[PDB]
């Protein structure tokens, strides 16, 4: 394995990188802003460098302060999780100029997939079905790909329900998708990471309206919800990176991917439920829920502040059951099991969700939530 990475981000997706980094036995060096010293996953990390003030402009952006960390700590890798510089071309071909290796596509494929019209030319060329849509849902495909001509998928995920295009709940598999169906596109979403050179973990997005695919963009990093694709398939995605990054050969095959029962994931934010505008602040009582395929993803902890400057998403629940009506029933008691005071949260918002005939029914369109609320 890699001998030791810095962890270019924070918040839960930093402490999920450094689970799976310990479970490796990869040594951890955690980049912070001077807002962040007190993250999970900076006490929990092997080492620490504050590589700026709290803005993300002058820390998590920061690109030669944080090549600079990973230089003076002796890493030889660089994950930058989701958001921030992981999409970010200039930043993977600084990486690897300086001799790191990047954990996530080559900068060439970042600029292929990062500019519209490119993507769109190179998805056709593909076989990948484009747009030639009023009610559609959004139904994306998870891959990992080698970077060595080994390219399989992952099953599929429903976001449909987002409010200012942003996500709210995520599931896997999508309501209504078929094996047939889900054969069909995520053969052509495999074959585009072979066509295209894809390295790493990415997702294919599409709006998805009378049993037809097309293709919107392509996230060329890990995604928020990754984990109920993980729940359904048994693959843990981050370690797959990781594995990859190292120079080893995908280690599972096409068929050795199974889909077995449903998960959904809830996003919980640090938000007034009023206005949907960020309450930052101090965290005064917490208690994560348990419970058999119960899944708490979050970095916070009793007396932890939120800071200002990032962000409003402090944490993911996600609920894995045999079936779709399983995972939800466990979803409903689990999000009231959670216990987060001091803070405003939308733990409500996502309990209505729960609640709602619709969701329950399944297959509800995008613009579902919002005509909801």
């Amino acid at each position: 394995m890699l001998d030791k990475i810095v962890i270019a981000n924070r918040g839960e997706i930093a402490l999920r990188i450094l689970r799976a980094c310990k479970e490796l036995g990869i040594k951890t060096v955690a980049v912070h802003s001077s807002a962040d010293r007190d993250l999970k996953h900076v006490l929990l990390a092997d080492e620490t460098v504050c590589i700026g003030p709290a803005p993300s402009v002058k820390s998590y952006l920061n690109i030669p302060a944080i090549i600079s960390a990973a230089e003076i700590t002796g890493a030889v890798a660089i994950h930058p999780g989701y958001g921030f510089l992981s999409e970010n071309a200039n930043f993977a071909e600084q990486v690897e100029r300086s001799g790191f290796i990047f954990i996530g596509p080559k900068a060439e494929t970042i600029r292929l997939m990062g500019d519209k019209v490119s993507a769109i030319a190179a998805m056709k060329k593909a076989g990948v079905p484009c747009v030639p849509l009023e009610n559609p849902r959004h139904v994306e495909i998870q891959v990992l790909a080698d970077g060595q001509g080994n390219a399989i998928y992952l099953a599929e995920r429903d976001c449909s329900m987002q409010r200012r295009h942003q996500k709210v709940v995520e599931e896997a598999p999508a309501p209504g998708i078929t094996p047939e169906l889900r054969r069909y596109i995520g053969e052509r979403c495999a074959k585009a990471c072979v066509d295209i050179g894809y390295r790493g973990a990415g997702t294919f997005e599409f709006l998805f309206e009378n049993g037809e695919f097309y293709f919107i963009e392509m996230n060329t990093r890990i995604q928020v919800a990754h984990p109920v694709t993980e729940m359904i398939t048994g693959v843990d995605l981050i370690k797959e990176q990781l594995r990859i990054a190292a120079g080893q050969p995908l280690s599972i095959k096409q068929e050795e991917v199974h889909v077995r029962g449903h998960a959904v994931e809830c996003r919980i934010n640090a938000e007034d439920p009023n206005t949907f505008l960020p309450s930052p602040g101090k965290i005064t009582r917490f208690h994560a829920p348990g419970g058999f395929g119960v899944r708490w993803e979050s970095h916070i902890y009793a007396g932890y502040t939120v800071p200002p400057y990032y962000d409003s998403m402090i944490g993911k629940l996600i609920c894995y059951g045999e079936n779709r009506d399983v995972a939800i029933a466990r979803m409903k008691n689990a999000l009231q099991e959670l216990i987060i005071d001091g803070i405003k949260t939308n733990v409500d918002l996502q309990i209505r969700i729960m609640n709602d005939e619709n969701f329950q029914h399944g297959g509800t369109n995008i613009h579902y939530l919002e005509k909801k609320l």
